[PDB]
């Protein structure tokens, strides 16, 4: 096509079924990894990997150049949001909040309204820039132990307007 492509995809229970797939969660696996490079490349892996766990992935000429991989608690009526990077050739052209806001489109099709991550800080601004805050609407009891932590991390949230804002 030669045009971006949002691809949402996974394990769904092994990878080795779909090789397509299976190379652009490699392609994940590598950008995120060069993109968090205090993250362990082997739980990078693992997440990406994991059956549990989607991933939104920006491809551009069979290339992925970004992605968020997350994971849906619909019973808790939220989103984690795991890994969010862009590949630094593509950075600063809008792609991170294309992205993002593809994600959002994606959650409110299927109801759930509230994305929870964990940020360094020097990440923090691109998150505010989604709409996340550092104050958490979401109860404790409904997150704990369902999303993992980081030592040193910020807990933000983004609440989601299913509601198309028209002035
Ligand atoms: C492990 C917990 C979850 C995580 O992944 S936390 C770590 C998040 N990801 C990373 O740090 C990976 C490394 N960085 C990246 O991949 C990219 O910088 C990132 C964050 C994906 C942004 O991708 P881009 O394609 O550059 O995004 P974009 O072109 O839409 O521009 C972003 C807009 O937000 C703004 N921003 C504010 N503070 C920022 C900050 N600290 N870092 C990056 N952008 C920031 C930036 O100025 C831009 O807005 P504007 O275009 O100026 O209006």
């Amino acid at each position: 096509s030669g045009i971006i492509e949002f691809h949402v995809i996974g394990n769904s229970l092994t990878p080795k079924a779909n090789r397509r797939v299976l190379l652009w969660l490699v392609g994940l696996q590598n950008v995120f990894s060069h993109q968090l490079p205090r993250m362990p490349k082997e739980y990078i892996a693992r997440l990406v990997f994991d059956p549990k766990h989607k991933t939104l992935a920006l491809i551009k000429d069979g290339r992925v150049i970004g992605g968020i991989c997350f994971r849906m608690f619909p019973t808790q009526g939220f989103t984690e949001i795991v890994f969010c990077a862009v590949t630094s050739n593509e950075q600063v052209k809008g792609y991170g909040t294309h992205l993002m806001n593809h994600l959002k489109e994606y959650h409110i099709k299927h109801n759930i309204l509230y994305f929870l991550t964990y940020a360094d800080e020097y990440a923090i601004g691109y998150f505010k820039k989604q709409g996340f805050s550092k104050d958490i609407k979401v109860p404790k009891s409904r997150y704990l132990g369902y999303i993992k932590d980081y030592e040193g991390a910020t807990l933000m949230e983004c609440e989601l307007n299913p509601r198309i804002p028209y002035t």
